[PDB]
DNA sequence: TCCAAAAGAAGCGGAGCTTCT
C-alpha cells in the first residue's frame, strides 16, 4: 500500500497533511483519491493541462502524437482545428474567472486568513475546494493541474451536455415543481425540459471532472469528500459559465403559478452553438484526447462499442450473461446513411421541415397563448433532431468519399425494466427523423415483376409506412389498398419525388404538395415511402433495386397481452380465449395469421373491446340515475364537450354513442401498470383542452381573414353546414363549459351527488388569452373522473380479466412491502453507523460514510432478497438514488449558492413500480433479448422495444423468429420470480425492527383500511405472510397454464404485419371447437396436471 | 400511486433553521 506516496508525489504542494488523524489542516483530496493501476487520463502529471491539450489540438500530427495513435478522426481538419483553438482560448477565460472567484472567497469574512491559522474551512460545505489549493505567500492559489483539467471537463460538458440530457415529461416536472401533474400550467413541461435543474447540471459536470482528473476513489474515504470535491468544482464551473454567459440561470418562482408553492427552482440552459459551427462536426476532440477510454464518440467502421457490465443507473445489478450477449449482438449491427433521404431533408431545408413536420413560423397573435406554447415544443423537437442529424452527417462525410458506405455502430445498455436502449437522444431508435436517414436494413430486390414476392415485400413496407394498417388485412387486400393510394391522392407527391430523383430539385410549393397528398398519413417514415417508391420508378435496373425500406414486425396491444399471458392465474375461460386471440394467440387454428384474424374472425382489438365495455358500463351508470335530471344533464354535457373536440367520441343526431378504440389506448395500458383513475382523468381533460386552445387559434385565424365573421362561424365553421347550425355547436360549447366548471360530482356513500363549486366559468371569451386553469381544470377533471374514467376502468377490468387484476395487485403489494423494509433497514443501519462515527475524533458531521461502509450496509440487506431473478434477467425494483438517506448539502459554490444535495444509491419504496418492471421486463424485454440471442437470430434489424424493423429480404423469417421469441417469453413466470424473492424475504424479515413509519407503510399494503389505525407488529407480520401464500398459488396456476397451453396446437402472430406466425406444434388438436369447448379441454388438462402435482 | 433517472433558493455561519414583494 504505497498509494499514499504515489499521490503525494503527484500533488506535493496541496495544503495540509494527508493523514485523517493529524492535528492541523488535513488534505482530503489526497486522503480521498489514489492513482489508478492503469492510466485513465492523459492530463495526470501535466503542469499545465490547458496549454498541453491546446498544443495537442493545434494540428493533426500533434493530436496523433498526444493520443499515441497513428491517425486521428478525419473530421478533425483545418476548420475544426481553428474552432478548437478559439475554444481553448475561452478555456483560459473560464480558468481566469475561477481564480478570481477563489480570491474573492478567500478575502470575504477573512476565510483565507482563518484557514491559514488552522480553521478547518476545507471541511465546510462551501470550502471543499480548499483541498485543491496551494500556499501562495500570504494567500492561496489553485493547483493548476487540477484546475485546468477540470476546465477541460467543463468545455467538453459545454459542447455536448445538452444533447445528452434526459427527456422530462409531466411526471418529472410534477416531481420537480411539487405541482399536481393534472394541474401543470400549459408550457411548463416544455420550460423544464429545455433546461437542466441544479442537480442535473452539477452531477453531469462533476462526473466529467472526476473522469478527467483520472484518479480512483479510496473506498475508505468519506463520501463527503470523494463526491464532495468534484461536486464543489462542478458548482464553481457552473457559476463561472453563468458569468461567461455560456449558461443562462433562470430561477423559476412557483408562487406565480401556485401561490402556496414556496419553491423557487433554478433552471440552467447551455447557450447553443450555431448549427453550422464546424465544432459540431467533431464535438468530442477534447474527450478523445484526455481519456484513454472515451465515453463520448461515434463508432465508425470496425470501431465497436464495449459491452456494459451493469444495468443503466443501477450499479448493484450486473447485466446477466444472456443480456450481455444480446447487447453484443445489437452493437455489432452496421448502420448506414441513406443518401437520398439526407439529400431530401437538406433540399427541403430546416425551415420547410419545421413547416411540414412541426408548426412552421408562429404568428404570436393568430395564436392562443397556450396553443402557442405547445407549438413551440413541437418545433423544438423537430429542429433539435434535424440539427443533430446534420452534425452526425458532417462527421460521417469526413470518413470517406461515399457516405453511404460508412458503417456506424451504436452503444446500448439494459435499463432497469430490461429494455435494450440505444444510448443517446437523437439516434435511429429514439428519433423518427434520424430513423429514416440512418438504417441497418438493406435489401437488393427484384422489382422487375410486380407479381414477384420481392415486389409484395416492397408493397408491404410502403403501405405500412403510409399508415395502411397492414396487420388488419391480408397481403393481397393490402396490395389493392396501396395501389389505390399511389395512383390517387399520393400521385402528385410521387410525381414531385420522381422529379427530385431526376434533377435534385424541389418546387417552391413542396410543403403544400406533401401536406395535401399525405393528410393524416404524414410522418417521417411516410416521406421514406414516397422517396423509395419514386426511386423505384426511376431505377434503370429494377431487377436489382437497393433499398433500406423496412417492415416493422409490430406488437399488437403488446403490454396488455403480455400481462394477460404472463400473469393470468385461474382456470381457462372462453372470454380470455377470445380476448387473447385479439393479441395473436390462436388456439386450434394451424398457421392462422393476425391478418386473417382481423379480416375473417374479429375486427375488434383489445382497445376496441375495452371501449365497447366502457359503452356498456356508461349505459348502466346512466340507468342508475335515470330519474336524476341534473345528473343526466351533467353526463350529456361531458359527452357533448368531448364530441365537439375529440375524434374518438361521436354523438349521432338521435343520440347514439360511438366510441373508437383510440380513447382506450393509453388508459388500458397504464391501468394494468398501477395508474390511478385520477391521472387518466387528467390526461383525457388535457386532450380536450389542447383541442379547445387549438380551436381558439382557428378563431383568431378566421377573424383576421374576415372581420365580419360571427363567433359561431369563426369557431365552428369548419364543422357545420349552415350559420345557425354553427350557432348550436357554439351554444353546446358555452353550456358545457359553464356546467362542467360550476358543478362537480362527488361520491358520498357510494352514490354520486352534484355539488356547486362556486367557481364556474363565464364572461366573454378572449380567444388569445383564453385559459382553463386551477379550480376550473379541477372541476372538468372531477366530471371526467366520475362520468367517464370510472366506467372505462370497469370496462378495462372486464376485458383483461379480474384474475390478472388480482395477480398485479398481489405483485404490487409484495414488492412494495419488501421495498419499504429495504428502505427502512438501510436507513437504520446508516443512522446506527453515523452514531458510531460521531464518537470518532477524525470524523465531522457532513463527512458522510465511506463506500466500504455503504457497501457493507448494502450487503447486509442481501438476506432480504432485494433482487428478482428469472434465470436470464435481474430486476431491482427498490433501487434508487435519493437525497433522503444523507439529508444534507454535499457542496455549494463559493458564493454560498448552488447547494447540491448529497444523493446516495439506496433502496426506496416501489409504489406500483413492481407491475411495469415485471410486465415490461419479462414481456417485451425478454422477447427482444431472446430475438437478439436465439438460434438464427435475425441480422440487420432495428429493435424498438415492442416492434422490430426488418429489411425487405428477410421479413418472413425474421417475423417468424419474432413470434417464436414471443412464445419463449410466454414461458416466463414473473409472479414465480417475485414469489421466490418474497419467500426468502419473509424468512429473514423482523417487522418489530421497523420504524412506525415503515410499519404504517406496510399496513396500507397488507391490511384492509379498517385495520391500519393501530394493528400489532404480529398482525402486519401475519398479513404479510398471507401475501406469500397468495403469490405461491398464483405462480403455481401460471406454471400449469403455460404447460397445458404448450401441449395444444398454437399459432402465434403477436409481432404482426407480415403473416408469418410461429407454430408450437403441440400435439393436442383443438381445431373445430368453440372457445367454450376449448376452455373445457384446457381445464381438463389443468386438473390432470394439478393431480400429478398432488400425487 | 403507471414505468423506463433525480431534481428549491439563499442569509447567516461554518450546520441547519428560517423565510420566501
Ligand atoms: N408504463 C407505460 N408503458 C407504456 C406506455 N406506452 C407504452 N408502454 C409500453 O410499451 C408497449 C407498446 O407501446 P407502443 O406505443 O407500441 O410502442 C412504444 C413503446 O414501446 C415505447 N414507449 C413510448 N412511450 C412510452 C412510455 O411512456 N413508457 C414506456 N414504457 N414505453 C414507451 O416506444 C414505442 C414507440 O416507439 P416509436 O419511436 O416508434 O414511436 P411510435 O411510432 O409508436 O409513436 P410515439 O408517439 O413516439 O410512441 C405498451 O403495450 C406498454 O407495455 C406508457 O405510457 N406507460
Ligand atoms: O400498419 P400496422 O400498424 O398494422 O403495422
Amino acid at each position: 500500500e504505497e498509494l499514499k506516496e504515489g499521490i503525494d508525489a503527484v500533488y506535493p504542494s496541496l495544503v495540509g497533511t494527508a493523514d485523517s488523524k493529524a492535528e492541523g489542516i488535513k488534505n482530503y483530496f489526497k486522503l480521498s483519491f489514489t492513482l489508478p493501476e492503469e492510466q485513465k487520463s492523459r492530463t495526470v502529471g501535466s503542469e499545465a493541462p490547458l496549454k498541453d491539450v491546446a498544443q495537442a489540438l493545434s494540428s493533426r500530427a500533434r493530436y496523433e502524437l498526444f493520443t499515441e495513435k497513428e491517425t486521428a478522426n478525419p473530421a478533425f481538419n483545418g476548420e475544426v482545428i481553428k474552432r478548437y483553438k478559439e475554444l481553448m482560448e475561452h478555456g483560459e477565460g473560464i480558468a481566469d474567472i475561477l481564480r478570481s472567484r477563489l480570491a474573492k472567497f478567500l478575502n470575504t469574512k477573512d476565510v483565507g486568513k482563518r484557514f491559514a491559522q488552522g480553521t478547518e474551512a476545507n471541511r465546510w460545505v462551501g470550502g471543499k475546494l480548499l483541498n485543491i489549493v496551494e500556499q501562495d505567500g500570504d494567500t492561496f492559489k489553485y493547483n493548476e493541474q487540477l484546475l485546468q483539467t477540470a476546465v477541460l471537463a467543463g468545455l467538453q460538458w459545454r459542447l455536448t451536455a445538452t444533447s445528452n440530457t434526459a427527456i422530462k415529461d409531466a411526471k418529472d416536472v410534477a416531481a420537480i415543481t411539487g405541482i399536481d401533474q393534472a394541474l401543470l400550467p400549459e408550457g411548463l413541461v416544455e420550460q423544464f425540459d429545455t433546461g437542466m435543474t441544479l442537480t442535473e447540471a452539477v452531477s453531469s459536470l462533476a462526473q466529467k471532472i472526476e473522469s478527467y482528473w483520472g484518479l480512483s476513489r479510496n473506498p475508505n474515504a468519506p463520501l463527503g469528500y470523494t463526491k464532495g470535491i468534484p461536486t464543489a468544482m462542478a458548482a464553481e464551473i457552473l457559476a463561472a459559465f453563468v458569468e461567461s454567459t455560456d449558461v443562462v440561470e433562470n430561477i423559476v418562482d412557483m408562487s406565480e403559478i401556485d401561490p402556496d408553492n414556496k419553491k423557487t427552482i433554478g433552471l440552467y440552459t447551455i447557450t447553443e452553438l450555431d448549427s453550422f459551427d464546424p465544432i459540431n462536426s467533431f464535438p468530442t476532440a477534447i474527450e478523445e484526447a484526455v481519456l484513454v477510454n472515451p465515453t463520448e464518440k461515434m463508432f465508425f467502421g470496425d470501431d465497436i462499442p464495449p459491452v456494459a457490465n451493469t444495468q443503466l443507473r443501477n450499479p448493484a445489478v450486473r447485466n446477466t450473461p444472456e443480456q450481455k450477449a444480446a447487447l453484443k449482438a445489437e452493437q455489432a449491427t452496421e448502420f448506414y446513411v441513406h443518401t437520398p433521404m439526407v439529400q431530401f431533408y437538406e433540399t427541403l431545408g430546416k425551415d420547410r421541415i419545421l413547416e411540414l413536420m412541426g408548426a412552421g413560423t408562429l404568428n404570436k397573435e393568430l395564436l392562443n397563448d397556450n396553443h402557442a406554447k405547445s407549438l413551440e415544443g413541437k418545433n423544438r423537437s423537430v429542429e433539435d433532431s434535424y440539427n443533430q442529424l446534420f452534425s452526425v452527417i458532417e462527421q460521417v462525410r469526413a470518413q470517406s468519399e461515399d457516405i453511404s458506405t460508412v458503417p456506424i455502430h451504436y452503444a446500448y445498455n439494459m435499463t432497469r425494466v430490461g429494455r435494450m436502449q440505444m444510448l443517446g437522444k437523437y439516434n435511429p431508435q429514439s428519433a423518427k427523423l434520424v430513423r429514416e436517414a440512418i438504417l441497418p436494413t438493406k435489401a437488393t430486390l427484384d422489382l422487375s415483376n410486380q407479381n414477384n414476392e420481392d415486389f409484395s415485400a416492397f408493397q408491404l413496407g410502403l403501405a405500412q409506412a403510409l399508415d395502411i394498417k397492414v396487420h388488419t388485412m391480408t397481403r393481397e387486400v393490402m396490395s389493392d389498398e396501396l395501389t389505390k393510394l399511389l395512383e390517387g391522392n399520393l400521385k402528385p407527391a410521387i410525381d414531385m419525388m420522381v422529379e427530385f430523383n431526376t434533377t435534385g430539385s424541389l418546387p417552391e410549393n413542396a410543403v403544400d404538395v406533401l401536406n395535401t397528398a399525405l393528410g393524416d398519413r404524414k410522418s417521417f417514415v411516410a416521406l421514406m415511402a414516397l422517396m423509395e417508391y419514386s426511386r423505384y420508378l426511376v431505377a434503370e435496373d429494377k431487377s436489382a433495386f437497393v433499398t433500406p425500406l423496412y417492415v416493422e414486425a409490430d406488437g399488437v396491444t403488446n403490454g396488455p397481452i403480455n400481462a394477460m399471458m404472463l400473469m393470468t392465474g385461474g382456470l381457462f375461460t372462453p372470454d380470455w380465449i377470445r380476448n387473447i386471440a385479439k393479441g395473436g394467440l390462436f388456439i386450434g387454428s394451424p398457421n392462422k395469421t393476425m391478418n386473417e384474424h382481423r379480416s375473417t374472425a374479429d375486427n375488434n382489438d383489445l382497445y376496441q373491446a375495452s371501449t365497447n365495455a366502457l359503452m356498456e358500463s356508461l349505459g348502466k351508470l346512466r340507468s342508475n340515475y335515470a330519474s336524476n335530471m341534473p345528473i343526466q344533464s351533467q353526463i350529456d354535457s361531458l359527452l357533448s364537450l368531448m364530441d365537439l373536440f375529440l375524434p374518438d367520441i361521436n354523438l349521432g343526431e338521435n343520440g347514439a354513442l360511438e366510441l373508437k378504440r383510440g380513447i382506450a389506448k393509453n388508459p388500458l395500458t397504464i391501468t394494468i401498470y398501477g395508474s390511478g383513475a385520477r391521472g387518466i382523468a387528467g390526461k383525457l381533460v388535457s386532450s380536450v383542452t389542447d383541442a379547445i386552445y387549438e380551436r381558439m387559434s382557428d378563431v383568431l385565424k378566421a377573424r383576421a381573414k374576415d372581420p365580419n365573421i360571427s363567433a359561431a362561424m369563426a369557431m365552428f365553421g369548419k364543422q357545420a353546414a349552415s350559420e345557425a347550425h354553427a350557432e348550436e355547436l357554439l351554444a353546446r360549447f358555452l353550456k358545457d363549459m359553464e356546467t362542467l366548471t360550476s358543478t362537480v360530482p362527488v361520491k358520498r356513500k357510494g352514490v354520486l351527488e352534484l355539488q356547486s363549486t362556486g367557481t364556474g366559468a363565464k364572461g366573454k371569451i378572449n380567444p388569445k388569452t383564453y385559459t382553463i386553469k386551477g379550480e376550473q381544470l379541477k372541476a372538468l377533471q372531477e366530471n371526467m373522473l366520475h362520468f367517464f374514467v370510472e366506467p372505462l376502468r370497469n370496462g378495462i377490468t372486464q376485458t383483461v380479466g379480474e384474475s390478472l387484476v388480482y395477480s398485479t395487485e398481489q405483485l404490487q403489494k409484495a414488492t412494495q412491502i419488501q421495498s419499504v423494509v429495504l428502505e427502512d433497514m438501510f436507513k437504520q443501519r446508516v443512522q446506527e453507523k453515523l452514531a458510531e462515527k460521531a464518537k470518532d475524533p477524525t470524523w465531522k458531521k457532513g463527512d458522510f460514510l465511506t463506500q466500504k461502509e455503504l457497501n457493507d450496509i448494502q450487503a447486509s440487506l442481501n438476506n432480504l432478497a432485494p433482487m428478482i431473478e428469472t434465470g436470464s434477467q435481474t430486476f431491482y425494483i427498490a433501487g434508487s438514488e435519493n437525497a433522503e438517506v444523507a439529508n444534507q448539502v454535499l457542496a455549494t459554490n463559493l458564493d454560498d449558492r448552488m447547494r447540491v444535495p448529497m444523493s446516495i444509491y439506496a433502496p426506496a419504496q416501489a409504489g406500483v413500480a413492481g407491475i411495469p418492471f415485471m410486465t415490461i421486463g419479462t414481456g417485451d424485454g425478454m422477447m427482444m433479448q431472446t430475438l437478439s440471442t436465439m438460434k438464427g437470430a435475425p441480422k440487420n434489424t432495428l429493435k424498438i422495444f415492442d416492434g422490430m424493423n426488418i429489411g425487405l429480404n428477410d421479413i418472413t423469417d425474421a417475423s417468424r423468429k419474432a413470434n417464436e421469441a414471443v412464445y419463449t417469453s410466454w414461458q416466463g413466470n414473473p409472479i414465480k420470480n417475485v414469489y421466490e424473492s418474497y419467500a426468502k424475504f419473509m424468512k429473514n424479515v423482523d417487522f418489530s425492527k421497523l420504524s412506525p413509519e415503515a410499519l404504517e407503510a406496510i399496513g396500507k399494503s397488507a391490511l384492509e383500511y379498517d385495520q391500519r389505525e393501530n394493528a400489532t407488529v404480529d398482525d402486519i407480520a401475519n398479513a404479510a405472510s398471507l401475501i406469500e401464500r397468495n403469490l405461491r398459488n398464483i405462480a403455481l396456476g401460471v406454471d400449469i397454464r403455460h404447460k397445458v397451453l404448450d401441449k395444444v396446437n398454437l399459432s402465434i402472430d403477436q409481432m404482426a404485419a407480415v403473416g408469418a406466425p410461429y407454430q408450437n406444434n403441440g400435439k393436442i388438436d383443438l381445431s373445430n371447437m368453440t372457445p367454450e369447448q376449448q376452455a373445457d379441454e384446457l381445464n381438463k388438462l389443468f386438473r390432470e396436471e394439478l393431480e400429478a402435482r398432488k400425487q
